[PDB]
RNA sequence: UAGCUAGUAGGUGGGGUAACGGCUCACCUAGGCGACGAUCCCUAGCUGGUCUGAGAGGAUGACCAGCCACACUGGAACUGA
RNA sequence: GCUUGAGUCUCGUAGAGGGGGGUAGAAUUCCAGGUGUAGCGGUGAAAUGCGUAGAGAUCUGGAGGAAUACCGGUGGCGAAGGCGGCCCCCUGGACGAAGACUGACGCUCAGGUGCGAAAGCGUGGGGAGCAAACAGGAUUAGAUACCCUGGUAGUCCACGCCGUAAACGAUGUCGACUUGGAGGUUGUGCCCUUGAGGCGUGGCUUCCGGAGCUAACGCGUUAAGUCGACCGCCUGGGGAGUACGGCCGCAAGGUUAAAACUCAAAUGAAUUGACGGGGGCCCGCACAAGCGGUGGAGCAUGUGGUUUAAUUCGAUGCAACGCG
RNA sequence: CGCUUACCACUUUGUGAUUCAUGACUGGGGUGAAGUCGUAACAAGGUAACCGUAGGGGAACCUGCGGUUGGAUCACCUCCU
RNA sequence: AGGACCGAACCGACUAAUGUCGAAAAAUUAGCGGAUGACUUGUGGCUGGGGGUGAAAGGCCAAUCAAACCGGGAGAUAGCU
RNA sequence: GCUCGCCGGAAGACCAAGGGUUCCUGUCCAACGUUAAUCGGGGCAGGGUGAGUCGACCCCUAAGGCGAGGCCGAAAGGCGUAGUCGAUGGGAAACAGGUUAAUAUUCCUGUACUUGGUGUUACUGCGAAGGGGGGACGGAGAAGGCUAUGUUGGCCGGGCGACGGUUGUCCCGGUUUAAGCGUGUAGGCUGGUUUUCCAGGCAAAUCCGGAAAAUCAAGGCUGAGGCGUGAUGACGAGGCACUACGGUGCUGAAGCAACAAAUGCCCUGCUUCCAGGAAAAGCCUCUAAGCAUCAGGUAACAUCAAAUCGUACCCCAAACCGACACAGGUGGUCAGGUAGAGAAUACCAAGGCGCUUGAGAGAACUCGGGUGAAGGAACUAGGCAAAAUGGUGCCGUAACUUCGGGAGAAGGCACGCUGAUAUGUAGGUGAGGUCCCUCGCGGAUGGAGCUGAAAUCAGUCGAAGAUACCAGCUGGCUGCAACUGUUUAUUAAAAACACAGCACUGUGCAAACACGAAAGUGGACGUAUACGGUGUGACGCCUGCCCGGUGCCGGAAGGUUAAU
RNA sequence: AAUUCCUUGUCGGGUAAGUUCCGACCUGCACGAAUGGCGUAAUGAUGGCCAGGCUGUCUCCACCCGAGACUCAGUGAAAU
RNA sequence: CUUUAAUGUUUGAUGUUCUAACGUUGACCCGUAAUCCGGGUUGCGGACAGUGUCUGGUGGGUAGUUUGACUGGGGCGGUC
RNA sequence: CGCGGGGUGGAGCAGCCUGGUAGCUCGUCGGGCUCAUAACCCGAAGGUCGUCGGUUCAAAUCCGGCCCCCGCAACCA
RNA sequence: AGGAGGUAAAAAUGUUCA
């Protein structure tokens, strides 16, 4: 649901919490947890490559099965857990032979529903099967790119890809950006949109809300001296320069897509 | 102008006034008034009557007289039937 | 106590009454593929725009959202707003038939409570078509309009909020009584259904009109007719349905509701005309059908204007200008 | 008698309510000599008007949505026995 | 529940005086701010000189910063003292 | 040695870090100490640090480092797999008392305990760098049960006292006791058990997971503390006894009860919210390749072993860091009495100190403070500074508002002590007696004792009852920024930065972007409800006109046009 | 006006007296709509103004208590 | 000469297809208990992408530097 | 510097590839349409076709060569 | 009689009294 907090204190006034009481309030499933040390946006050289990242609360990586290669084995969803690594929810699904795994939670999924993988599965939210078996025009998610790589597209909350058309081995996909990209037909895909579609409407309210989220303070360009940023300088809010990045690269209108090897799959660019 | 009152609604004992009485205290009860208009504000002395109008009413309350109220302003009290 | 008031029970009747859940078809837009070529699109004309990067046209297939062609009817249901492809499920009210039953339980109603077109707002989805604002193209004296190309909010959905409308037959609700004809819609009874039926008894409604009423227009058995019961509202026009305060509302505002001042009209109906890019019929060198000319040239002449000591005055759309 | 206890008016202090005048300036309105730009309603008012509402605009108004009539005109050309 | 309130430890450092060859190469004294959080802190790591880091002052990087320090070019150059 | 004064959530008592003999004794006074100095953190000599249980080493990992081959790079070198190091983290085991000039959970007495080796006896299947469980974990808040500790009483010992009283409801002192073992409690967690079967656990599996039946309802696990034992032991006030006069020797009563009660423990709990909360080994358990008259494993018992290094002293400071015997800084543990909400504060206990120049004087002037006639901001750049307000309970409280606030708004009343209500109430805790019981640390019942608010009335004392320390000045108008927060360490704390929110724009994953010659990493084990950049900066009403210049996006026909 | 030069603009309020302050007028040297405009409860060791209280801030200082200053004894600098 | 039509031919290009170069930050196996890496099957791309040499353009991201003198001080103007 | 391109009423600009025609609009005079104004509808001054030499029956055009604007790339006294 | 398909681009103001 959408909880709108009461302004009993400034900074709590605008906060909008999103509760999902179907979530498992207990502890996570131990056999699928591994350490996830934070980086701080620093590479091997130690230099901070990406800024505004670091600090925040400690979390643990939950191994989510994106591959979904359990062909011919039914599975029943036990419960819905909270995965801090995503923007969506994950479900601890149990197989008939006793194997437990974590899969991305689709929209219409409850604690106790039946799913399965392979080209046998009926078109029902949760089931995975190659796109050469999936009806043209249906709504899917967690789409693979290389037949067996794992699943790349549509992985955020309430995000889905719509299988537009099929030309032999190629499948036209209207992505979330409004960009149509062709993909090999032997790629696995999962039916149904990703759940927790209300993750977007959540507001943070507090400045420190983003601080434990992981984000650090971002300083604007016109608040620094010229040696630090191309905008900088000034004796009182002067700009007179064309909007750039901290490295002279033009921003606010400048396509920097330099691929050329993947242009062969793009039908329509983002519009 | 929609809730108003807290000796305020009542009873009991004492007291007190020429006399009944919260008139006034002590104690107990928690009600009393209120849309058939309380409280709040503004306004004005009431009437017998008068001017007018066919009646019904409207306006008004100077002159005479009856009743109430005041005595520069506010409070208290005496004398005396 | 009774029963003609009112209500309940049994069997049925018709239906866009309402709520929720699935689904179908045509059309429109977008997309993938094949085919194929200089226009397409649009208009009063035209252009922006779309297109030789190959659209539009055409065929096959897919995805979506909204509304439900014909049946459809001044036909039906509902208190009103309003509501229709199809089916399921839950549910409301009215109506008819034959009897019984309670025995005035009735009607209205300031306050109060609820619903309540569209527009709008909040939260989150959806977003084809359409479409404020806006960009562009025409047009125009200007066009921040009518017109054309696109297009955001909105239009749709779920939960709350708003509570306004020419929310209007501009006609409150209830009951009694009061000549009829022409249709629609829906029960029931009797008779030979002896043939697309005939005669009555009820609910709903449309049209034309008598008595009567009304200022008139017209209403007229569903009344503005004749009476009785309850409630609301009005007191010349503007100021003003605005100000101040309260109350409700997130906001936009809504509701309740003045004074000063100012004017002597404001307003309705109907009547005689005139006008109209209203209409019908008819008429004239009005047009159309042709001929001969004016305007350009010189001249004769009139007039305005200019000039002048004065260049008399009058006429000065058609109806002044070879006129006095 | 004095002292004193209680009641006690005038009066002082802090904070509310309501109401009467005044107040630089300002919104809108009414009245008033034949101003100015546009021409908005009145016929079908040359985009029918108007009611509600949202948005826009020097100004009347313009625009969408829905609703009402307190809006007009339905005569002439191609097919059929 | 709270980047919630008051207020020690703790962290910070707004005002004034003192001090200024000081007790101290920014402290003391009396008061101040935060004080369940974007908090504070110990121990151990990582990022480096035209580079690091920076809730961004051109602040900080060992009492040194508009480009650290150590050594080397180098006895730089100095029309100046 | 006797008074006196200060700290007492430190100026006390102990560890780590860091120092490095500063520790103890004798002796010495030149230098050192801001003075003298027979004194000393100074000079000289000698003595002193004792561990299977403490820590480190050790076993195992984190951040991160190195890194066989490898990949990459002019060389150096960088990155990195397997591995291997790396604590501030996880993992076995001891407490009390005595004792020295100086050391002690280390030595001595008493009483235990843990992990391995060897051997014997009785049984039995054991066995990997492999699998599973466990280890193993977040913030906040509330409640209950105890303990450390404290107070009172009883009891025991002593005294009855240099100025009035004091054999009494009197006064001072003490009333201390662990680890281990047994019990298994308050309370908390989970349904056990048996059989069959399986695409799961890189192979196997009886261990884990899963799917069906049966039987019965409890069993198992965890667990502070209490009570017994440890302990007719130690310790113990005070006597008894000789003194190098410092202390040693000897002996030795009570040693219980009641209440209050932690921030300690149960709690690595329970509830709730969300930002969703290390890894590995030790331990337990099932097996593979194999190994079985073996070997090993479980259990009992005997014996042996448990090494090496540190250990002194300082540790909120004259011993560390500040050049100093420096008014500065320095993590963690314990933390009593009275009043009080409290770790504030005030005065004290334990304990430690009087800060290493003093003696006189009492001037101006300076610093740190006390008080003030009348006035009350007239001072001044400005109410700077001082002054004043200051507590609990109750009453009462506006404009405005995001309806939470504003607000402790402002402004008022009562506060001490004594007695009564009541030989201390409400409340709290709670033995004995009694009853029952699946019998224990049980449940009800029962109520002595102990402890103890607050409220009301009456009386009384002073000028003043929150009397000290402690402890808001308030109200009105307004600019800026929303608010918490951050910053110029050492002249600027703000209106500057950040901020949640909003918008544009980039990015389809070998993503954009960034560090890097490169590989490779970060972005992200994320994937458009995501991530980067830039601007603005809650929230409300909004956000107009201009595409010429510049950048950017898109379309290339044409002109010009590099290398070739 | 954190912006207005001319200027202490002009009017009204506050004071006996107001170059500051508060409410307006527009003559905007040279505001202006995300280098955001305009409002805004709360918050602020913030800027400006006022009133009450309060006081040695001041009128105008006075006295007193301590640490120095002064004298004696020991030690014994520095800038120049 | 202008303008056009068919063929051959000369080049620049474009379109499509193919697999062997090359790519592979897809799956599977081995080296090996090892997500680096190498090799082997296979799939998808595919003469692209990427890299070297030359070259046009862009470029304050970065670097080295210039930025006159006289002057009744300097700056402005003016002058040489 | 050498390949291009472009010059014509008082300003804006087709005829230029096709040699035979100096035009299309708004501004200043009037005139028509109205009841009058406005709007609208039309005719009307005026350009050495940059100048100059010259192939042709005839020149803005195709041709030449030079002054003069604007477009990138060229320039080491 | 009973019912259908198709049919009009542009043209504003009126200086006031009587």
């Amino acid at each position: 649901a959408v909880v709108k907090c009461k302004p009993t204190s400034p900074g709590r006034r605008h906060v909008v919490k999103v509760v999902n009481p179907e979530l498992h309030k207990g502890k996570p499933f131990a056999p699928l947890l591994e350490k996830n040390s934070k980086s701080g946006g620093r590479n091997n050289n130690g230099r901070i490559t990406t800024r505004h990242i670091g600090g925040g609360h400690k979390q643990a990586y939950r191994i989510v099965d994106f591959k979904r290669n359990k062909d011919g084995i039914p599975a029943v969803v036990e419960r819905l857990e909270y995965d801090p690594n995503r923007s969506a929810n994950i479900a601890l699904v149990l197989y008939k032979d006793g194997e437990r795994r974590y899969i991305l939670a689709p929209k219409g999924l409850k604690a106790g529903d039946q799913i399965q993988s392979g080209v046998d599965a009926a078109i029902k939210p949760g089931n995975t099967l190659p796109m050469r078996n999936i009806p043209v025009g249906s709504t899917v998610h967690n789409v693979e790119m290389k037949p067996g790589k794992g699943g790349q597209l549509a992985r955020s909350a309430g995000t889905y890809v719509q299988i537009v058309a099929r030309d032999g081995a190629y499948v036209t996909l209207r992505l979330r950006s409004g960009e149509m990209r062709k993909v090999e037909a032997d790629c696995r895909a999962t039916l149904g949109e990703v759940g927790n579609a209300e993750h977007m409407l959540r507001v943070l309210g507090k400045a420190g809300a983003a601080r434990w989220r992981g984000v650090r303070p971002t300083v604007r360009g016109t608040a620094m001296n010229p040696v630090d940023h191309p905008h900088g300088g000034g004796e009182g809010r002067n700009f007179g320069k064309h909007p750039v990045t901290p490295w002279g690269v033009q921003t606010k209108g400048k396509k920097t897509r330099s691929n050329k090897r993947t242009d062969k799959f793009i039908v329509r660019r983002r519009s």
